[PDB]
């Protein structure tokens, strides 16, 4: 009676741990993927925000060159009226 | 001792549910990650091409500044 109930249970527990290892494998796979994903997305977000700041600075340098161009063009119009 | 085998069998069912929940989470997270990084890459590549076009316009303006500045000098020099 003692050896029979122990043999029955050894079989159930051994299946329980075989499946227990699949749960552990899947829990680590989830943890790994979430860490690599979130790290890669934070990196891409930081990268596009850096390009947006460069695009902003480039746009601002184009505004300055256009102010300078208008000043030079106005100087032509004005000096041409004296020559 | 029938008691301990009942708890083992009840856990086999709970672990089947947990395995399926985890297999679905793996599949879903992989698919959501893939389309989020494709969206961020497309966003980053659209800004990089705008940065490139701005840079080309910025050099096209400095060359038009060289032309207009020398024409101003020519007109003032020969006034």
């Amino acid at each position: 009676c003692q050896e029979q109930l122990k043999e029955v249970n050894k079989t159930c527990e051994a299946l329980l741990f075989k499946l227990g290892e699949k749960v552990k494998t899947l829990e680590m796979e989830v943890a790994k993927e979430k860490a690599v994903c979130s790290k890669d997305k934070e990196s891409l977000l930081a990268g596009k925000r850096q390009t947006e700041e460069q695009l902003e600075a480039c746009g601002k340098a184009r505004e300055r060159q256009q102010q300078e161009q208008q000043v030079t063009e106005e100087n032509l119009r004005k000096v041409q009226s004296l020559c």
